[PDB]
DNA sequence: CCCACGGCCCATCACC
DNA sequence: GGTGATGGGC
DNA sequence: GTGGG
């Protein structure tokens, strides 16, 4: 339930957003992400810091957060940071895809603190920069189930029709079944490409998804990996569809099910069935999934040629990608 | 007291 | 021209 | 900031 204790979790997620962009502290911007996770799956509205700090993840010091937070309703130190410019204004402009932390301070250190003092300033924004400034507005609105099936119809259509031996899987929290997504994930892989191997192969399918005018803009493309931005045809009478985020890896087919199993199912799922792995003498990555010997020395790769054999290996239970929340 | 904390591709920067 | 470091994304 | 060596 979010009414819980959203006012603790916005308070956490806050303080982890001007860790992570402002501070350039990313392992306090995951220390304060971790303890707004267990604190938002938590069954009742928490009373006290100490009744928080039984939670793993949740220190000393958001203990005493809390405390303040429920005694006053406040965080003194974030109504200050929320009220300073130079910090608020860091904040903002990490928003814009392909300005984080860095880029944010020195904008802001010669006076750019606006999307406007940006569009008057864009000599100095790199061709990322340039699209996510243009796109802000459509990047951070999310994309609803239905769009995403209109968006995979036209990805798998125009990915045959290049060659019919191409693979494409749309993963991520669509293949989990998520009503909406953030983003369009899709792997592709071919007969022709294995780990014992053509650059062509991911280039020829942008370019089919640029004939038919899906792919509208290119953030960053090599033979492996490919970020851009699509966006749904519309019908005259009605309006655009939004600018959206998607992103093709082209991987081995020998390594293809290890990547679907990876880039499917949630973050927090993936640590998990790592971590079982390794319980079973196996380390699994995005890649493969290799044995422990008795000293901790990883062995060859196993052949994978579903994601159920990965499943297998490690004696799991299969678990359907709708059922990979945790 | 001290260190780890998912890790890799791609664009561009710093430097030679 | 080239290599390696850094920033950024996810 | 939290956990743990
Ligand atoms: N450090 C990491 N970087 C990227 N992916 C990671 C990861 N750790 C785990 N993953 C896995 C878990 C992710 O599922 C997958 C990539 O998906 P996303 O697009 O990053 N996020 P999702 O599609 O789930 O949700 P939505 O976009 O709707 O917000 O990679
Ligand atoms: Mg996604
Ligand atoms: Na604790
Ligand atoms: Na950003």
């Amino acid at each position: 339930q979010e009414t819980l204790n959203g006012g603790i979790t916005d308070m956490l997620t806050e303080l982890a957003n001007f860790e992570k962009n402002v501070s350039q502290a990313i392992h306090k911007y995951n220390a304060y992400r971790k303890a707004a996770s267990v604190i938002a799956k938590y069954p009742h509205k928490i009373k006290s810091g100490a009744e928080a700090k039984k939670l793993p993840g949740v220190g000393t010091k958001i203990a005493e957060k809390i405390d303040e937070f429920l005694a006053t309703g406040k965080l003194r130190k974030l109504e200050k940071i929320r009220q300073d410019d130079t910090s608020s204004s860091i904040n903002f402009l990490t928003r814009v895809s392909g300005i984080g932390p860095s880029a944010a301070r020195k904008f802001v250190d010669e006076g750019i603190k606006t999307l406007e003092d940006l569009r008057k300033n864009e000599d100095k924004l790199n061709h990322h920069q340039r699209i996510g400034l243009k796109y802000f507005g459509d990047f951070e609105k999310r994309i609803p189930r239905e769009e995403m099936l209109q968006m995979q119809d036209i990805v798998l259509n125009e990915v045959k029709k290049v060659d019919s031996e191409y693979i494409a899987t749309v993963c991520g929290s669509f293949r989990r079944g998520a009503e909406s997504s953030g983003d369009m994930d899709v792997l592709l892989t071919h007969p022709s490409f294995t780990s014992e191997s053509q650059p062509k192969l991911l280039h020829q399918v942008v370019e089919q998804l640029q004939k038919v005018h899906f792919i509208t803009d290119t953030l960053s493309k090599g033979e492996t990996k490919f970020m851009g931005v699509c966006q749904l045809p519309s019908k005259n009478d009605e309006k655009e569809y939004p600018h959206r985020r998607i992103d093709i890896r082209l991987i081995p087919k020998d390594q293809y099910y290890c990547g679907v199993l990876y880039f499917t199912g949630s973050d927090i799922f993936n640590k998990n069935m790592r971590a079982h792995a390794l319980e079973k003498g196996f380390t699994i990555n995005e890649y493969t999934i290799r044995p422990l010997g008795v000293t901790g020395v990883a062995g060859e790769p196993l052949p994978v040629d579903s994601e159920k054999d990965i499943f297998d290996y490690i004696q799991w239970k299969y678990r359907e990608p709708k059922d990979r929340s945790e």
